[PDB]
């Protein structure tokens, strides 16, 4: 079908233009002032509002397993939520059983997504163990399946955690495949010791989750991951930046040389972790994810500052909330609570409120950190995250003045609590368009189950590897 | 006129693609892999070489031995297809008269497109009205103020606050020459009384501390008023760090290292050869710390410094010999208009610090976004001006005073072996450099007018005005 | 007289030991466990409590008709654990320093309860100021002078005047003190804030942002590093200005910072109070930071050593004296309280939290100050031959600061309601018990002026070497 | 026996005072101007020269040249006490390696000494031996390792276990901070580039791997709330890590050694293999020649606190074992004799710090940290008679021909130092008097140290109450 957006302000990461936009066959066909349109073309009046590239959520965990349970938002309900929020593409993390085949787990995830997802999607593969025969499955995943990003774990002792030797092995190998190396960075050995100590103190409430994983343990694992990456000369991507001190580590490392990228998630940019000390156990357990929200209320603004000057580059969600019934498995033991929070619907609205409405960054920067930087990093740039002739027709009409108060009483998630409850945000989407067709307009949702396509990603993204290739020949 | 570039790797600041570039009528007309062009169309084979937008030198002092023709000629040889030259009036005289004088001399001599900075050497009565004329009528959106040169060009803190507020009202880019003029004065007296008269005394009267100080004062003023500030000629680690730290906090500060400070250091002031030492004399001075050119490049790579310039101001040995007995009398300027893109490439891309995309960003694209010239300049895209360089990353160039396109006897990058230089240069749809042959037209360059309120700078300012109040 | 403290834990900046202290004729005579002494001596049982040197407040403005005179202040200082203060002499711009110093000296010698020394504030760099500075140093015994970068066309010196003053004071071997705020920029913000329609005390904080302090501080350091002299930054009030100092200390320049009890204990959210009289009580220069995270941050820097001394900047004014600027914030008199609360606030923020130990507490309340200003080991040390200015400190004695209980006539206390975990029990000054079990036994005019010698070693030993080191020269060519 | 120093300017960490010092029975008995003394006393005129406390070298590896020639060299150098590292096999007992170290030193040492015990493996049964060492044997300092994979290296969990136990014992926890797991991989990477020379040592242990391990060591200690001590700070990048932590809270102490303060690692690239091998120590000397300057500044402002030497003497023949593989070259440099002289030259003569700070970083701070103050590191009545008369003008140029070591190469070769010891008194005996050496083998005493040094543990005690 065919569609035309008249009289808008097109925002890209590089510039802004007043021009009309014409979409046909799931692509942007023309951009200009006086356009030539063929057959049955529907017209949408933009009225001077911003025309931006639909968001790319780099970090989603829609079918994440934790404590024997699956996240409450599946691929259908998850991506339904994303679209309402202005997110037109996600990259979901595939989470294999430690020891199980990556291929088998990839097909399971692909099957579930292709039948339920409302929007285009890519997949990360989380390498949960460095087992014998893992290297051949990785090669197939890069060259045949179309996956260019793999996540390794420094936390979760004796479950997901890799040693310093194993990390070195895996960074080198993935570097050879030209993959983006994602890292969940928290010291798992110290966490294990601290959880043990806190429980034995009598502290069973969700606060103990935040006390057993203070920001220092994140700062350390982040620095350790950057050190390894700089030895090997490969790009390293830090997922779920939750702390001012981990962000400072990333910042300092970018001055020194190492190719490091940082990804705060909506949670860390929106709220803080003081809610762990809530008298309401249910509410407090809804905030539980790893790494935890910082109990320092000054973190959200500090992270947004770093996102503004370029030290943090992409935003995500880390969306994997559980239902109150699900979480209450850990009523007498915080380590038994399912880790995950919401963010997928709120991500662009939240980034906007903290970064643009406050004046820290402009609308051009907002586009980079919600979609464009993500596409450059993961090798999707011309296709996704740009309003250009030839690119996919994933567009959002954004109203910088439209008010929205985030509540669990109106959110498109299955869970009872929302970590941004009562946050009054100054800037919301009006119209969201996915794959050429309108999915959200005037508060009405028209999404199709299974309509999203899997987007394959080529190895060796130039944004990351162009500097790697040069540093290889300088080294020797 | 009609031109086609086959088999080149097109390099913008955002992505790189293998495609042909098709030029006609002063603009890029088409980009694609299999371009169907008329028979007989003049074709250039790039053969895997890089196709980058021609550089934009943001800091040039050509007008104040080498004329404006020779300057843009050397620019073009080095890959710079646009300059922004600084208008320098005597303090008290009309800005309009000095602008018109510059504009005339350039329009008849410039080989490449150009814009103009106007330096506000004095905040005299009646300067506000002239500034409105320069912005709305004359197409100038950038102005430099000085904090150095006591009793000559220097503006007090009260004056600077007034100037920044008024210039914020116009939507102008405020450039700053940041050194403490009052303290430099005291340091000049002390060094002269010590018997030091040679050019080494110019570096000791202007230590990096005094630079870092004025830079910080400049940012402080800008942060209070809520206006962007642009720091010209970043020469020192300490000043650079001030800028890198202020970016993180809030204020809208931009740094411009010049080729000189990226390529060489200031140990050459201590040479036994007076004529060699004197050639390095500029303000602010090259840091005597040899670790400076790497550090600066590192900040360019991460994003703390944004644009590169040259600070080009050619003086002959005879013209420099004026200060043979007093370093404060030595004319201030170095070379670099030609070497700029070659030096930046060698220090930042050849070493591995950054890639070819960020190279384009620091040599053209960022300057365009800042001074309101994008996407007209600094991008290879349909509709943009045909200012295109066929860059060869492996082509050897040795910088010398024998082969360079200037009448000055000494080069500050003398002996520097670079790996990556221009092969073919295209300005306004026409080939001006090819196979070592220069083919430039005297007076061919057009003046480019720049609107006020560059979106890159002022969109944040606009939002901040609503928030802070 | 003659006094013996037994069973106490003597705490100096360098170590802590269990011993008894024996005082005689205002000096410490013996320290040991089995002291052989006369058997008719007055004796105080400490019971394992801390015996620390009496504090030194390096920043007071008591002589500015006031609600509290020099006597009420020094009485309050003693009760709070402070046994010596260094007051600023504030002359008229253009007038004589010698004349104003004698006026301050006269009033102080007849009112002071405790020992005292005097800072001389150079309000103007007038023709013939150099001759009087030599006199104050060589004849009167003043080694510290404050210059102002703030207050345009009143106290402010230009960059050129500062360089001139710094070089001349270096030659004298004086401690250069600096009130660092950009005067010119404050003026511009003052005009703008008032035109906005803001007349309240909140406008004081808005016209003097923390970035304007930071700037002047960096400038002051930049000048001091070039001349090679020690610079002392009074009233460090902001995170940004404390960082400038921390950084400069690593680069070379001999810079010292002085946070006051105010900036370590409370913030400036109270400027935005509905109650005008309360908000006006907080008004001082530089202002308290609206950033509530500031007092902790500064205490951290005190504890790692980037800040060295604590003062109070005490300048007492009644609610009726403040009300001069009820319709204009710039006319409000600048001054807060803290001469009585200083050591209690510093302890509660620094030692009760675990940031520093009792030993560093001694360093930051007396010893460092003494070293800097050339009063060591006369003051700031419990050692044989040192002055008998002793305090018996109980690390667990609760004290709630209120306007009802404070030793002052002022209606408002900036530390109002703050609960503290460490107080003074016994305070001894010149060998006489001046505070015991709540009882205040002071003597008006008892306090001696202390002359301070030029060229204190703690600052100028490094200067004397760097002068000889000053390498790199013009080439012969 | 009995001794009197007149006309001298006593320099302590806190003040300087012109006064005379009287020594008797190995202690300092009187300090004053006109002292009443017995008749049979030797009088030394100081002539306005500096009278400072003898140095404390906190980092020596003499038994890993013997104990006698080292403490001789130390004495000559100004250092009147060293703290030597007891290094066991990961197949030997701490109790036995201790007594083997103790018996060797007590019969050879010229100056007073204390012992560190290096915990090379966290084995089952170690906790009992440690309780013996603290309570019965007089050791309050222990060093754990994060480098040397599968030999000395402890896992993070073992560090956690170890830091906790040691904190309960009231000890000083020393860390050798380099990442062993990454070093091993970088060794291979450099060997397969065909670099076998000593320069391969510097390249296989870049500073990033030290800074990482330091930061991880600090991070652990902050969770446990114990004081942590970083030995052999060799890099700006590690030194910054330490600097930044100090202002954030954690109780961290850093010990640059004379080598990293006085020279750099450009000498690994020397054409003469024997010389470059002589510079091989771990962590390596930084190839960055800005390092020694940077490190001395950090010593000046207070971010580094004590100076050691890491003195580990190997002859050229013993170094030759790794002529074809840098990984087999024994790690050790010299510095026990030079430590004070070098520190004076780089810190005091440059004007970064004054003589008072000089005493701090050469003795006093050490004494505070390891619980030897005010017995050591202070000229005061009752304190030990370990005095040095220091001449700030006396030239000492450093050469392998002149030094008191059987090694062929000196890492401070040809450094011209202004400022050196004139007289050196140890235990109230003159052992060095302007070139004239008179030491006695075995005269040095073992000095036991108590647990819970207040300099470190006063703040821990408080932080134990506040956190929970």
């Amino acid at each position: 079908d065919r569609l035309l957006i008249k009289g808008g302000r097109i925002i890209n990461d590089d510039q802004s233009l007043y021009a009309d936009v014409y979409l046909e066959d799931g692509l942007i066909k023309q951009i200009g002032e006086n356009l030539i349109v063929p057959g049955g073309v529907k017209t949408i009046e933009a009225n001077g509002r911003m025309v931006i590239p639909g968001g790319i959520d780099v970090n989603t965990y829609l079918q994440k397993p934790s404590q024997g349970m699956t996240a409450a938002d599946d691929f259908f309900q998850g991506t339904r939520a994303a679209l309402v929020g202005g997110t037109t593409m996600i990259i979901d993390h595939v989470v294999p059983e430690p020891g199980s085949s990556l291929l088998t787990s990839f097909e399971k995830w692909h099957e579930a997504a292709d039948t339920k997802s409302c929007c285009d999607y890519s997949l990360h593969v989380d390498i949960t163990s460095w087992y014998d025969g893992v290297r051949e499955e990785l090669e197939v995943l890069v060259q045949d399946k179309g996956v260019n990003s793999f996540q390794v774990y420094m936390a979760y002792k004796d479950v997901y955690q890799m040693s310093d030797s194993q990390l070195y092995e895996a960074f080198t190998f993935l570097k050879g495949l030209g993959a983006v190396i994602l890292v969940h960075a928290e010291n798992g050995d110290l966490i294990a010791q601290e959880q043990k100590r806190i429980l034995e103190m009598g502290i069973t409430g969700p606060e103990g989750h935040a006390l057993s994983r203070p920001e220092e343990l994140e700062a350390e694992a982040v620095f350790r991951a950057i050190t390894i990456a700089g030895r090997i000369n490969c790009p390293v991507y830090i997922t779920k930046v939750m702390s001012k001190s981990a962000a400072d580590i990333i910042a300092l490392a970018r001055k020194k040389g190492p190719l490091v990228f940082g990804e705060p998630i909506a949670a860390s940019l929106g709220t803080d972790g003081t809610h762990y000390w809530s008298k309401n156990w249910a509410k407090a357990a809804a905030f539980v994810t790893s790494p935890p929200l910082s109990p320092d209320p000054t973190t959200p603004d500090y992270l947004t500052s770093l996102l503004a000057c370029g030290d943090l580059q992409v935003t995500g969600s880390g969306h994997c909330p559980y239902s109150t019934a699900q979480k209450a498995v850990g009523k007498d033991n915080f380590t038994l609570i399912p880790e995950g929070v919401n963010g997928i619907e709120e991500r662009m609205t939240v980034v906007w409120d903290k970064a643009v409405a406050t004046g820290k960054m402009d609308e051009n920067q907002f586009v980079a950190v919600t979609s464009t930087n993500a596409a450059k990093i993961f090798n999707l740039y011309p296709r996704k995250g740009r309003i250009a002739v030839g690119s996919d027709a994933d567009v959002v009409i954004w109203d910088p003045d439209k008010l929205k108060t985030i509540t669990a009483k109106s959110h498109k998630s299955a869970v009872e609590y929302n970590i941004f409850e009562g946050m009054e945000c100054h800037g919301s989407p009006l119209v969201v368009i996915s794959q050429g067709k309108i999915v959200f307009e005037d508060g009405n949702i028209n999404v199709n189950k299974g309509m999203g396509r899997f987007i394959p990603r080529k190895a060796f993204p130039e944004h990351l590897y162009q500097r790697v290739k040069i540093r290889n020949k300088v080294f020797g």
